[PDB]
């Protein structure tokens, strides 16, 4: 089961434009939440820009595909910026995709605050293209310890199968963010931990399927895809992305790495 991974530096719309309809199983999306100065030539707000890649993302997703969008709920109203809610409202009005879950990523540490409740969460909006979306709950269930598992097994009111398979991790994930001394750190300011991406990849895509990330950043998605047996396409507009991707690889089974948007097909093949 040799997987293929293509990467390149380019704008998200240029990546998406080269991808055929219903060719991708899962999209990992952790977008910037502000437009560029030049973007003011064609847009009046964040969504005016974001709607373009959101529509394109839905197009390349297969009938069984899903997209996980990272974002916060602290938007302050600045012109040209927005947050996950700006995206969700837009989707409710213009997209047929189903919001399967609004996941809360609750991290342990963070800054303090004297005038409000210290922020300890970030969200993940999981949109499924259709009601036939793929979902592998068993792949992400959290096992019970032997003691607790033994107690439940004695409770005949409970289904023994559910017990041995573990519990649903729920839509609130208590996971840590990366620290400045983390091993997987590559230098990217908003690098996401492999742990969070892994849960998304295992539950929202099947083995050998294609995972797409057009705001790849640190390239963590490709690393996870490779470790999980999926194919992947990772692109970012920042040239430095190439350095991070290469770094991700050093942290690493049969897989092939291919550079160049002209080779996207290599990762689309089942
Ligand atoms: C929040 S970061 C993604 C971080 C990623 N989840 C990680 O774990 O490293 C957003 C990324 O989008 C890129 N970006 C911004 N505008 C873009 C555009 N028009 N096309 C492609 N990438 C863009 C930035 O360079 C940045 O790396
Ligand atoms: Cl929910």
């Amino acid at each position: 089961g040799t997987t293929r991974h293509v990467y390149d530096v380019c704008d998200c719309l240029d990546t998406l434009a080269k991808l055929p309809d219903d060719s991708v199983q899962l999209i990992i999306c952790d977008p910037p939440y502000n437009i560029m100065l030049a973007d003011w030539d064609d847009h009046m707000d964040y969504i005016g820009w974001a709607k373009r890649w959101l529509a394109e993302a839905e197009r390349v997703l297969s009938p069984t595909g899903s997209i996980a969008i990272f974002g916060g709920l602290q938007y302050q109203g600045e012109a040209g910026s927005g947050d996950l809610i700006s995206i969700i409202s837009h989707m409710r009005q213009n997209s047929k995709m189903l919001l399967a879950n609004l996941i809360i990523w609750n991290y342990p540490n963070g800054m303090s605050a004297q005038r409000f409740f210290a922020n300890r969460h970030e969200e993940i909006a999981w949109f499924a293209k259709t009601k036939k979306y793929f979902f592998d709950l068993d792949a992400v269930r959290e096992p019970y310890d032997e003691e607790t598992k033994a107690a439940y097994m004695k409770d005949k009111r409970l289904n023994p199968e559910s017990v041995e398979k573990g519990r649903n991790p729920t839509n609130v994930w208590r996971m840590s963010r990366l620290n400045g001394n983390s091993l997987e750190r590559v230098g990217h300011p908003t690098q996401k931990p492999a742990a969070v991406i892994e849960r998304l990849v295992r539950a929202l895509s099947h083995p050998g399927s294609t995972v797409l990330d057009f705001f790849a950043g640190s390239g963590v998605t490709a690393r996870v895809a490779i470790q999980e047996g999926r194919n992947s396409i990772c692109t970012d507009a920042a040239p430095v992305f190439k350095e991070y991707y290469q770094k991700q690889l050093t942290f690493l089974r049969s897989y092939e790495i291919v550079e160049g948007a002209a080779n996207f097909g290599a990762a689309l093949q089942r």
